[PDB]
């Protein structure tokens, strides 16, 4: 198995939330393969820095509102390491789906 924060699985579905600050925590996380996921980014810091989400092995890059939750929704078909980042590729997080 792979290190990070495991997503937690329910209802159809598997949830794992992630906090906007100074970049993202946890910045490693892990997915099961084949199941739909809710990536909950929870956006704390204002820097423009941090306004936009990137999963780029999944299409993915929308805006984060400050103070709110937004949620990435993918269902990771594949196995392997993926990368997520900000909208100018500065901060960075690694998805793993097993
Ligand atoms: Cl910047
Ligand atoms: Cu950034
Ligand atoms: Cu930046």
């Amino acid at each position: 198995g792979a290190m990070g924060q495991k997503a937690q699985q329910k209802n159809g579905y598997q949830e794992i939330r992630v906090e906007v600050m100074g970049g993202y925590t946890p910045e490693l996380i892990v997915l099961k393969k084949s199941v739909p996921a809710r990536i909950v980014f929870d956006r704390k810091d204002p820097s423009p820095c941090l306004d936009q989400i990137v999963f780029p092995d999944f299409g993915v890059h929308a805006n984060l509102p400050m103070g709110e939750e937004y949620v990435v929704e993918i269902t990771p078909e594949q196995a392997g390491e993926f990368s997520f980042a900000c909208g100018m590729n500065m901060m960075h997080g690694k998805m793993i789906v097993e």
